[PDB]
């Protein structure tokens, strides 16, 4: 019935319009050694993540999941602030990107304990002082595989959501280990409903996408508007892609966002001219203004459209 | 004449009798995340700390080397607290602990350059806005190896060295490539008088001790106290090691430590029985009490140890 957000619980049936993957701030790992030239500006960066809030209320979004890793930046207080100014629901992670913190913590023996509990924490008592609970769990794994230390956290991960009922998100890089995610949460007594693999886009073939669907998962085509970088395929790959799925009557399985980085922690930076234009529609109203308009074109109904982006979330949080 | 410390220039000629490694906090990189049940204790952190200065200051220490990495909670206004509360001096250190933040920046082009920057920034105007410069770089490699992103780090140093004439200090892993660093910077036209190969007393072969003295460098005895863990020798095996090279005529071209770290960042711990026992002498008393008094019973000579003390980090920072 309610879901945490940085403002408190929230009933499910309000969340409305959702965006399943966004992240207002987010840093690359290390990001935080790179302090002198690469200072945090919080009040400039507020101003930024409020307007993409705004952008998002625009197109009727009344709640965005931002799924920013414990390791990345993740910021609540600072999520609450944006909430608190627009009024959008905002859920945030507990989770890390995709050693040795934990490296040390497995000699010790507890480190699978450690993260359990830290997911425990996180999801029910608060995240540090905010007193902000994640709502979701974040998982990642790595390219054509899921590594020791990463089963690690998808064992903390599964143990936790049995618990707790909360919801697990998904990074798959590169558009591998979709069916192998969804294999081994379930394994673990994971609940498939609870579930979305991420980045599923990041794979063309749609047999790929049926393999990770028969498991009753949620996939998440979440990365519109990226292209030229990360191995990314095309947005008209991704419609294609999705387009056979929707065919296929899969849409109650199937959510979308653009995974945009609204501010980047760590050294500002500018993407060289090759990159640059290809990434020009990487910002949240892709979807309502370029997206969706050709899905349209392509006979997706409205009734279709409601279900991935106000049911499905709807499901998945209840 | 001048070196930085974290309470701004001082004199070469006074920093008298010196410890070359020792941190006040550290943390392993990822600590950050662990946030909620690892909180940061500030001023029980800052009593332990000064209780840790003040030990040192009992055996007429004068200033120590703090070369925690940007990335592994490095400090420099919390350091400038113990420093004023105790008069003892402390260098602190630019650099990363041995990607994914610089394997975007590879990407970008500009890693090397960024990272050149970074170090230019810290050692000439300051750290973040602490107002405090690092008097050391900090360099760190791989078992084995020294890798392609490592060496990107070694060749900014080098850069740095030549136009800053800052200190270079390195970590070598369980012992291997102390000839390795001492050449490939020296290739890049880093000077060896101002170059100390840390952990040397990870590897218990003089032979290998005598390769990387004959670069001219100094080398480092800096873990005395840490056994059973790492791969780590016993203290035994250094002061036999150490015996060796004193012998031989080394002492201006060796330095002692303990590589202690005074307060843990993350989430408390507790080492097991078999490892607590091992790592009971790991201690900022421990050259004092223990190791030097053995090294007298072996016939060292005070004029030595003195060269080692105060002589060579004297020379080092000159
Ligand atoms: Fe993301
Ligand atoms: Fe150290
Ligand atoms: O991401
Ligand atoms: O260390
Ligand atoms: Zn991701
Ligand atoms: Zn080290």
């Amino acid at each position: 019935e309610m879901v945490e957000t940085v403002c408190g619980p929230v009933p499910v049936e309000q969340l409305g319009k959702t965006l399943i993957h966004e992240h207002f701030l987010f840093g690359y790992p290390g990001f935080q050694g790179d302090v002198t030239r690469g200072t945090f500006r919080e009040d400039e960066s507020l101003r930024v993540a409020v307007e993409a809030a705004e952008k998002m209320k625009r197109h009727g979004i009344q709640t965005v999941v931002d799924p920013t890793p414990n390791d990345c930046g993740r910021n609540p207080a600072f999520l609450r602030r944006v909430a608190e100014e627009t009024g959008l629901n905002i859920i945030c992670a507990t989770g890390y990107y995709y050693p040795p913190y934990f490296q040390f913590r497995r000699l010790l023996g507890t480190a699978e304990d450690d993260i359990y509990d830290m997911f425990m924490a996180e999801l029910t008592e608060g995240i540090a002082d905010t007193g902000i609970k994640a709502g979701v769990i974040k998982l990642a794994s790595s390219k054509g595989r899921i590594t020791e230390y990463e089963k690690m956290f998808f064992r903390a991960a599964a143990r936790a959501q049995k618990e707790t009922g909360a919801v697990i998100i998904t990074h798959t890089q590169e558009g591998t280990m979709g069916p192998e995610q969804a294999a081994y949460l379930l394994e673990h007594g994971a609940d498939p409903k609870k579930i979305v693999i991420g980045h599923m886009c990041g794979n063309t073939d749609p047999d790929y996408h049926r393999k990770t669907l028969a498991y009753g998962v949620y996939i998440a085509f979440d990365r519109f508007g990226i292209q030229g970088m990360v191995g990314a395929p095309t947005d008209e790959e991704r419609v294609r892609t999705l387009l056979a799925l929707l065919r296929d009557g899969y849409e109650k399985q199937i959510m979308l966002s653009h995974d945009t980085v609204n501010v980047w922690l760590g050294r500002p930076f500018t993407l060289p001219e090759p990159f640059a234009e290809m990434m020009k529609n990487w910002h949240v109203e892709h979807l309502f203004v370029n997206i969706i308009p050709a899905l349209k074109n392509e006979g997706i109904r409205d009734e279709v459209l409601e279900q991935m982006f106000i049911g499905n979330p709807a499901a998945l949080f209840s």
